[PDB]
């Protein structure tokens, strides 16, 4: 089973901005440029973000993590079952990816998916911050979220928990407007609260935002400081009504956003689904 | 299977007088009033407790919460081959609970009961009590726990045990008179010691009690005073035999009672069923 | 399956020696007297330990203790299946025990047992030691342990491992002499290191001691000096290799000794079976 | 199932030479001679490393844990399915490695090896080093590791995997030299990270080395200076990518290397498989 | 002023003995032979107790240690002031005891005490215990305790508390016979219940006792049975009523014997002084 | 009286060579370039270390930290007192400094002194270190200490003792040849072990080195191997036997060392004074 998202690439038009905002603004780790992109850390991990040059300016492939070959082999199965066309990454793309093997395929609606197992690890080459951050919190959860952006959030739905296995944990019914009301999900497939959120928003991207969480409140403080100095806060300080993260917005040079945030409660099998009317408990003001 | 009670729902002669007695003598907070009477909260769900105008006075509904739409279809089969007559809950009543989903019938004894799953919760409207509680005990063990009252217990544990899948965790027999004992059975569905009873009460109601727990010895003490004032009170403070829990019982405007604690032990899969024959350790003097 | 020794009763000629050397001496209280002889108790539960007036001054019966009346029957199945003559418990002796429902059979070489479920709590009754005790530990652990002297131990072995359930801690090859040594096995059937024990040892009893557990260092040295006021002791303090229990070991007044300890170990699912030469790491001396 | 590695046996030229290496050195207790050989502690069992004359100067044999007696029938019955030629130890044999039951067999490449049940234990002779060291670590993960040197690791990792059971921790591509990169597997089955390691190192040993942890850094610190006085050093301080061990490597008097560390990490149903590129996040400079 | 007792000297008829009883009996370790006599340890400290030769058999002199030559210099002039005949310690005998600084002198009934300040320290050579003992406690509670025998307790408590500043912690009216009762007088110079006793006891010796405390439990049970093998104990493990250490006493070669307790409980100044009528709750029997 | 040891000024041939060594070697954080010299942090102050050109390449000054100016004023008076020539550092030099008042002079050999209260904090700035650096152990405690090479060691000691305040932590005697023996003075000014060392050792310079404590074991491991890559090492990994540091030792481009180090303990008012004849428990191997 998929145990959590491991990496993402970017295609963007602009490599420099994302390199400054990367690692001066977010606090991620330049990891060296290769045939992958330029690389970027958060952890003991070689890379858990890609930056590549492209015109899309958006998520280019997202890759979940499994525990070992056999995991993958059941992955692989489960997918051609359902009817996915399934291809082995070749010798070049595990390299890259600096991974032992892998799987691709793409979800309903075109985001290029990888599966992996035995990504790698340079404990030897211990994590610096470009900027001032006490940690980011992986482990075991993965590297954060992302919401993906479909025209159509019950088959989207199906294909992520029927074929991937992720696992519901609540519903937001998001207040577009007056007569606009859209439910977005929210799925984990491990500790974390949610590793993937669904919802038909009107945003020609494929994704909202992906989430990045630290280690303290201060983290988050200084982050929010170093961001808003240069205009790109999309959202004030906010607790989420759902997985409880303290959190704030803003605009990577895509325009996509990125969610940065702290102290997010976690599932267990004793966890129920339950719905929302609201994303925020307090504050996430739009700005 | 049943995860917990999620909710309680009563008709009542006196609605002005239930809504001051939850409020300033129980500390409950006043949640609104929709067509599904005024609500009631103890917690972060956007109601527990509701009540309506009705010449019965008592227990209308209650409502168990399963994990999600598996669990709500798993116990709409296992009803349906026990027979007992099953209605899909319509969009009206659903959005009426404020729940995703639910089905709906009655115990052996006409008990209207519902089990759902995807409640609504207000983390946005911060949870205020109506008089000084600390808080109430909720999470993972529900809402409290009532007691049945039917004709014919060994039915009615059959029922809630092999139907429900309610576990036994111990059996109290009741000394009502020198040639009357009756044996009051308490059913666990999760680590609350029991969120259901069942005995053959001579009581003109479908429950003798419901109970609501709070996180303070102190919470218990205030509330006392608050019901003695107004001489309501039907049982002095005590610990229960079973669960030790640490409470006292008190008349609502219905007749029907509630009881209010503190400190219960919980219950684990190495629990062993016994028997007592007194229900109190000390106190819990009828008064 | 069965939870832990629930209960034990003695057969003695002098009975008020019994009661004398049980209260004063090793701290238990008395509950009274009924058709089950003089009840005596160590924690909660009705009673553990029965004294009845019989010239046989050895253990009676003892009872095994399952989770509830699903797991009585289980066990009974399991019983019939290997041949074992079982029967029903009737309500004149079920009454008398003080339980819900059992069965009685005899071990391969004549002990009496029982396997119950439902015994009765006396909460209402706090448990007031006869000698300065701090407590007994019993809970999930039941009442202690008692070793079963047999002529043939792999035939013991086989019944109360295959037959009842019993799983194997160790192994003490105790030397008897020079040119006898008998192999003593120690078997769990929840944490508790040992509940039964089974050696070929030269003894015209059905058991060579049974063992109770106190709370303190104190309450063992304490009780030493009691016992040894009468000059009854057997062993002087030391701790077992198995399962590192402090304790001395005394003649009651049958003959049968008693061992009182304290801070033994534990065995979980990440047990090893082992062997020993020797039962005491230091201590023990007999005297 | 295999639960852990408990015993070696090493066959060398200059026994007086091991037996000072390993007290004073190493900090291992003489736990007498039998025709099992020299014989050494490091805890509770009466034997963990057993030294004999022998000209090889190598591993002479190692044997693995099972819990009990079902459980070495369950893996004797693997291996013979497997095709692997299994012998019963005879009385003789369990009584020179003092254990219970034991089979016998050879890796794919010639190492000899034993699979057993119920170890003795020697609690009543207390544990004392040869020199200072507060203590090692052992229990439920065994002895340590070592290393297994074969000439194809991929058929000696299908065999400990597949016959024997262990699972993959991680893998280290060990560079060898510019145009020599040698994949290095770590294998658990308990909680320590790794019992046993498979490399094609060009090495005419059967294993690298073998790793005895203990309970402080300055255990580790103090040996250390101990070997180095006698210029035997082959690795200096270090800590681990993979289990993050603090430690450093030294020559035992046969050429094999002996590990002697501290404070590593362990491995949970949860562990996912990565690479390495280094073995080393800091120090472990050859020497 | 006075911080602990740091170390004892004894003069002996038979060193030898005294070597073998302190190193594999009481587990101290041997550290060398100087002018100051064979040197034996219990901790970080290069020595604590020395063996001379000499017809005495009974303490030869203890030292008394203070933080530093401030220190040194007040209790010089207290002792002074009060008329006893004080010495500087000459550089040969600072050297001997290995101290930075020192004064000798006598108290009332002829003892050679001696006050230091600025031992020597030996972290470098590792505490390796003469027998398997998990640790000595020392640190700011000093080397353990003595009782001085005197022929007039109230002109030695008058010396020690007065001049020397020790402080009382309680009295113990000991019966010696019928018509016979001595008050022992335990004081205390820092948070060990009693570093001296006083005591008019009929013995042909200085002391009656010195005692070590261990780390354990087993510490104080192995020692036990290494003492009793070769018929040394004098007492039973006991517990005192006072300190509430567990300990039991044996015979040195000396005749003068010597306590070994675990688990005794500490003053502050917050403790009042109090009486006893017996020195143990519990064991302590002659032996 | 002082607090703590505040900060350091060097004066370098090559203040180049010194700003890569802090950052890239030790990770300290650039923190700007004023009159000051160029700026270093390990904390939240402005500053801890300031790097001036000149040709001495050693400590220019050093300055000590009271608690208010009510501390400057008392500490002022008595060196006025104890005959030393102080001046008020004026407006001009404070602002250099970042603090709000100090005084100067220099110790009985030379070394420039100077004693401020209200030093600059910029928790706005947050600290971000150079080098994978988990963090610096300050607070309380300073900077962290360094050793005063003097002709006198008396002479010193009495100065930084009786007029300065400081107090005796131990004494260690340097073996530095066959004939050679030099006394080091430790001694402390608050909870650090040592803030300041003296000896007459046979160096060129005012101390032999100044010493950083890191918060991890890897902090110092990895730290290590950057000065080893540039052969700057001059001492391996040890443990001191006073202060018990895990640290190593390496030069600087002044020819001056640094110590760098972690989990040292501290000293307390219950703390005695001792010495020692080596200064490495373990390691500290010269290279
Ligand atoms: O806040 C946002 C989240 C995701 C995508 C866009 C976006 C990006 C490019 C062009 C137009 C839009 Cl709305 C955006 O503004
Ligand atoms: O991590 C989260 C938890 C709850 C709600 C949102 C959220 C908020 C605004 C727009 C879209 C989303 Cl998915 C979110 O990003
Ligand atoms: O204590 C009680 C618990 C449950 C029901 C009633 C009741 C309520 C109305 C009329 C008569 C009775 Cl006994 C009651 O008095
Ligand atoms: O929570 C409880 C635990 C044990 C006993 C009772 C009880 C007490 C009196 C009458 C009816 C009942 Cl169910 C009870 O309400
Ligand atoms: O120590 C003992 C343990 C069990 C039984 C007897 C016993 C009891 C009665 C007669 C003879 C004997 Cl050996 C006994 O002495
Ligand atoms: O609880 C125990 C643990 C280990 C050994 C014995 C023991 C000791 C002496 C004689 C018989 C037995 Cl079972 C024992 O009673
Ligand atoms: O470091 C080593 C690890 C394992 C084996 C040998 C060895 C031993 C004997 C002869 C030659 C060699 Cl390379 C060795 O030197
Ligand atoms: O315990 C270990 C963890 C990671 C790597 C090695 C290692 C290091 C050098 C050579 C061979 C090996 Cl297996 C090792 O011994
Ligand atoms: O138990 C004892 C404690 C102190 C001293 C002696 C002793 C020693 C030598 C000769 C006579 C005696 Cl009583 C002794 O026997
Ligand atoms: O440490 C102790 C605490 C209390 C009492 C005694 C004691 C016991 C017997 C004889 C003499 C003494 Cl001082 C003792 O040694
Ligand atoms: O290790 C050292 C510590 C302090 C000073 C010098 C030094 C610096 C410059 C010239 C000569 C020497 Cl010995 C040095 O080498
Ligand atoms: O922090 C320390 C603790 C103990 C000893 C030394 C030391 C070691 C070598 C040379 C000079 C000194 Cl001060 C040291 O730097
Ligand atoms: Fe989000
Ligand atoms: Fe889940
Ligand atoms: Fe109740
Ligand atoms: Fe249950
Ligand atoms: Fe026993
Ligand atoms: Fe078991
Ligand atoms: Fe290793
Ligand atoms: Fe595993
Ligand atoms: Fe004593
Ligand atoms: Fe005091
Ligand atoms: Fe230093
Ligand atoms: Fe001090």
């Amino acid at each position: 089973s998929i145990r959590s998202l491991g990496y993402m690439g970017f295609a963007v038009s602009d490599v420099a901005a994302w390199r400054s905002f990367l690692t001066q603004k977010l606090g991620l780790m330049e990891a060296g440029t290769t045939d992958n992109g330029d690389l970027f850390r958060i952890d003991s991990r070689a890379w858990r973000i890609a930056v590549q040059q492209g015109e899309v300016d958006d998520l280019a492939f997202a890759g979940y993590e499994v525990a070992d070959a056999a995991g993958l082999a059941q992955m692989a199965d489960k997918l051609k079952q359902a009817g996915i066309a399934v291809t082995t990454g070749d010798a070049s793309l595990a390299r890259r990816r600096g991974v032992t093997g892998l799987i691709t395929f793409a979800d309903p609606f075109g985001l290029p998916l990888e599966i992996y197992y035995g990504a790698s690890e340079v404990f030897e080459k211990p994590f610096l911050p470009g900027a001032a951050v006490s940690g980011f919190l992986t482990g075991e959860q993965g590297l954060g979220h992302f919401v993906r952006c479909v025209p159509d959030s019950d088959k989207a739905l199906a294909f992520y928990t029927d074929v991937l296995g992720f696992q519901l944990s609540d519903v937001i019914d998001m207040k577009m407007g007056p007569d606009v009301t859209v439910p977005a999900y929210f799925l984990h497939c491990n500790e974390r609260h949610h590793t993937l959120a669904i919802a038909a928003f009107p945003l020609p991207k494929r994704i909202h935002h992906f989430m990045l969480e630290v280690a303290s409140l201060d983290d988050v403080g200084f982050a929010f400081d170093r961001v808003d100095a240069d205009g790109l806060i999309t959202s004030t300080l906010g607790r989420h009504t759902n997985d409880h993260m303290v959190s704030f917005y803003a605009s990577t040079p895509s325009g996509v956003e990125v969610e940065y945030g702290w102290s997010a409660r976690t599932v267990d099998r004793s966890w129920v689904v339950v719905r929302h009317d609201s994303p925020s408990m307090w504050g996430h003001k739009s700005v």
